[PDB]
């Protein structure tokens, strides 16, 4: 992969034709398998903001975000917005950010993140006061990435057990924007 | 297993010597694997009320419950107690109830449940106003068992996905006792 790969990278919305490719990439990047309907959802342009980075026609990275009002923020993360912000105030939750391994450290991840931030800072309907996400405590690469881009650790989420399943521990990271 | 097995069943607290057996039984009954310290905890008689049913010296069943004040109730189940109840008001959460397969339908499960309820209805320190538990939507056997013992469905808990893991959907079931 050429050092100049970034200059020839394009950005576009995901579409239904991408589903198989997305599944494959997500299967490579994340141990948690979401149901098939999630993949349709993010490739539909209705409920999610999903941007792909492409190189010579191939998807080499992607970011998936959900724009939420305060009532759709994870309950354990309700306090990412101070208590004086209106319920209609919105935030962007990063469901997914990934780049094909060989294409990493070329600025693609930063590009996808910047694009999400511009999207929610310039258009009225998706205007947001924060970006937040969850990261496993063991994902040092992602933690450094976000902290170097001025996301702050907002919470530690402890390990959780139930007959319904197990949630690993993790962090809630948050970036305040546009007066957030 | 004889129809009269129940008349010869004894009850006793779990102890540290039971851990290997408990682990083996829990491996058979539940798909979720809890950390080693959980097994130590439930056999330690500190944080949990854990009763075993034994037949001819062998454990054929167990119930594990946690006595909680209002602040320790699962957030999604907080509303099992009306707001007029004292903050110190207690409830019992069933973490675990299981009977060895061939000993099932002999009244052992009911005996364990009855014992839990007497423990929290007669002694002052562990006195409770409710018993609640979680059950997977697919566990018809457990749902019928509890509903036939007048537990009522309090909540549906929907499926949950995150980078931290997956929670299957399920029900919160609740039994009010002692004026609860
Ligand atoms: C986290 C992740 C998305 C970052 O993507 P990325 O494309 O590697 O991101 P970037 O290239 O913009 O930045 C990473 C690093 O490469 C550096 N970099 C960018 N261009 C570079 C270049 N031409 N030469 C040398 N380094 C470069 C960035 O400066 C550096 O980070 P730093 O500024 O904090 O020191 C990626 O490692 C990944 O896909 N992980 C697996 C999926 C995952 O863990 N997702 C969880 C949510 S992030
Ligand atoms: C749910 C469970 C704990 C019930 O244990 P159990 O010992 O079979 O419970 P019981 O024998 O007291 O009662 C069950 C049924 O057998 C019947 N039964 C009891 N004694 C009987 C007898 N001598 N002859 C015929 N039927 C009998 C009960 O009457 C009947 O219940 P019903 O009144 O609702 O019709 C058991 O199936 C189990 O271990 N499941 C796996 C673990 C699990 O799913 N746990 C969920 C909570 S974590
Ligand atoms: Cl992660
Ligand atoms: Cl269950």
């Amino acid at each position: 992969v050429p050092s100049s790969a970034l200059s020839e990278v394009s950005l576009r919305l995901l579409c239904h034709d991408d589903i198989d490719t997305v599944k494959h990439l997500c299967g490579d990047w994340f141990p948690i398998e979401y149901p098939d309907s999630w993949y349709r959802d993010i490739t539909s342009n209705k409920k999610f903001f999903s941007l792909a980075a492409t190189y010579r026609g191939a998807i080499v990275g992607m970011i998936v975000a959900e724009i939420k009002n305060r009532t759709k923020i994870h309950k354990e993360d309700g306090d990412i917005l101070a208590s004086n912000f209106s319920v209609d105030t919105q935030v962007a939750y990063i469901l997914s950010l990934g780049v094909v391994k060989e294409f990493r450290k070329h600025g693609i991840g930063s590009l996808l993140l910047e694009s999400l931030k511009d999207h929610i800072s310039t258009t009225a309907q998706d205007h947001c006061k924060a970006i937040y996400l969850h990261v496993l405590t063991t994902n040092n690469t992602a933690i450094n990435f976000y902290e170097n881009r001025d996301f702050k650790q907002h919470h530690y989420l402890p390990y959780y057990y139930s007959i319904r399943g197990v949630l690993k521990d993790g962090f809630t990271y948050v970036l305040y924007i546009n007066g957030g």
